[PDB]
């Protein structure tokens, strides 16, 4: 169980908040592998170039972190690393029942795939990408909730 | 951080839902504490004894779990136990936005101290000690709520 | 399923939205049971005597509406009326989630038991007993919220 | 009122969730009508003339359940068939104030037109056919979700 | 801070409900402006000219309300205000969580900036844009929903 | 209506949360009654007496800021100042549908008597009173989440 974890996102952009998710997942996991979706269904604002990108930048300092591209179905990926645990991010505005559906679907599809919820900080506690990309999209300061590394490549486009 | 986790609760009465998160979270801690607080304010249905004496029982077969019963502060308790990581679980009926406000109260009062949310089984999702109390109360068949090596008990006082 | 519904409840007071639930529920059913649980557990304002004579008063108008009061389980007592369908009323202040767990624990129990929801008018979507108890207990108008049968005895104990 | 009940929805695809509601509305209404919405404001995975044949196959063992195509305003449809209740399902993803003020809405637009609200069976609390059209999308097994005969047309296209 | 307020909105179209806000929070300001975004986002149903006209129709009767367009960064403009108050509706169908994310993002990033929530009438707290635009979108009437003065242009287009 | 504002509640006791919101709302009336409430029926942990006396003492940095304690309805008491505004908290744990319903029932009491809601600071937006008087009841550091001119008293009776 505790060998490997799988914390897939969108990361349009990675928030502060999705650091102290990474933070507090890898200090459990041998292995934390971010799994950055293509989300095309969702229009996202960054290309996954620049999101992998900024989110490659933003976890150096996290050694036990893996970060790759990925298209498909969640349970089949955690299948093909062998992997029997989802790491999910909480927050205020989440959806907390759709989070609990998404659990169980993915316990449907793989019986060995068992999803763990993670918390932010306090201060990040009301960050979402959402807001991020509404302060970005009005041309609004968004370096106090991002991390500074990633901002350059953020407020251009 | 993967050394200890503490899982508190009433327990009033520990319910199939509750076994489903200590057998989860217990493969991802080298030992789990199970903290059953008095919570006389709660008016809990059994006594703090008969409540630790219960979960004991229920958990007996889990070889890295350890049941105690506490009157103080958890914050405390885990600065004692030198732990950073509180269990708590995850189903249809709680409340997020509480068991959100009740991490960053822990961490306020503890800061090395984060919370972490586990999901029951689908089977389980829907069971609460709440809902487990009134059938009890109204002497109905809990059988299927609680585990049964408890069921001798409650049935009874 | 069509012959016999049960609307079950604390009705501490009946309210004009348990009125409408009744109105509308009835018109669907051969005969309808107004429930009154005992409600020890909970601390009820009125006695279960006042509430079932309050209910009683206010559906005499309802030509195949009947009241009575019960003491035990709910699903033990749709099995002695061989009635397959609970009716509950949807508010704005409901407890969605927790009305949905009651409904699959009745059903756990008694496996022919399913949970149907009906709305009271939009002027009374607003009303809930809990409201109801506060106004009564600060001694103010309550009359523009309760059936006006039972006014007589809410306002005075 | 229990002689003909409307069920409207886009059914996008026909879950196992709505297969309950389509059941235990049938048994209450001498006729159910299921009205299959155009939706185009929602782009619907499967288009009218695959949804109405996926319900129409899902719905042959009902002999009082009829399925008809309709892009209008359901209290109009309503009205033409002389319908007093709307049919619709809850579960635990619902968004139930959303739901409520539906049901007021198309009140003010029909006084004669009354909603109510049915469960599907507990193993399908958390079926959506959003979470259904995501399994879809992905290439991921839905066959336990969807009634077995209407597999074979979701799973192509 | 009772100098001059903002309400930020869409008004796609105007409604009564807002129609109750501008009332309520035009008595507590020297003066209230109105200020009616882009949305481009969103695609509103009618465009900025048509919901500049509608409110600034909607709202002659009000003599310190001012209607402006804009298509910036709510943060800047109170600032170029020297606004310290930006107003808000609450409704039944309001995502709380998120109107309160909205109030400390602006004021992140505006320190002066505070938000502040009024309640439409009873008669209007289920009325929302979404369901003006699809009782409009279905050639139902929206007439008993949005100010008279205005029933015409909407209609329409 | 600028006249004078009531900001009422139990104050169980007064957080720093309730400070924030005195701030905020006195600087929009010329004169804020803080209403302490009995609620007998709540069983609140400190006394009427020691909540006013609290209350009290926490405002009495604010000019314009009165604190009265009552018995009564709060409907009567604003009727009886000529008060047409209460001014409400909304926080993450708000319950905010009943906040809702109660700005409705206390308009259908006192048809003159709208209700207006604040946020507290972001700091203090995860503040409750229930969470306070748990730690005040295991006698742990409330210090962070109350006015210290209080902390005196609570910290002991
Ligand atoms: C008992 C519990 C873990 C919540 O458990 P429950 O939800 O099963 O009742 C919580 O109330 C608790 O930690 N109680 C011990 C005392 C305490 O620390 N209270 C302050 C909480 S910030
Ligand atoms: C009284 C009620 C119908 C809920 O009614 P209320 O919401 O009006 O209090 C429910 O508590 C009930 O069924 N009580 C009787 C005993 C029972 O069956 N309890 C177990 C519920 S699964
Ligand atoms: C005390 C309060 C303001 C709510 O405050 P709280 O949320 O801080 O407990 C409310 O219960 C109240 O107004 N109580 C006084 C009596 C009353 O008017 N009750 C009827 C409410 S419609």
């Amino acid at each position: 169980m505790q060998k490997i974890g799988i914390y897939p996102g969108t990361f349009d952009p990675v928030t502060n908040g999705h650091i102290d998710i990474i933070h507090r997942s890898s200090e459990l996991f041998e292995k934390l592998i971010v799994a950055v979706a293509h989300s095309s269904a969702k229009n996202p604002m960054f290309s996954l170039d620049e999101r992998l990108k900024m989110i490659q930048l933003a976890t150096k300092s996290f050694k036990n972190v893996e970060c790759v591209a990925f298209e498909g179905l969640l349970a089949n990926l955690a299948k093909e690393y062998h992997c029997k645990v989802l790491v999910r991010g909480l927050r205020v505005v989440s959806d907390f029942e759709y989070e609990l559906q998404m659990g169980y679907a993915n316990k449907s599809l793989n019986h060995e795939l068992e999803t763990l919820y993670f918390m932010p900080t306090l201060q990040n506690a009301f960050i979402s990408s959402s807001i991020v990309r509404s302060i970005i999209a009005h041309k609004g300061d968004a370096s106090h909730l991002v991390p500074k590394e990633i901002y350059p490549l953020i407020s251009k486009a």
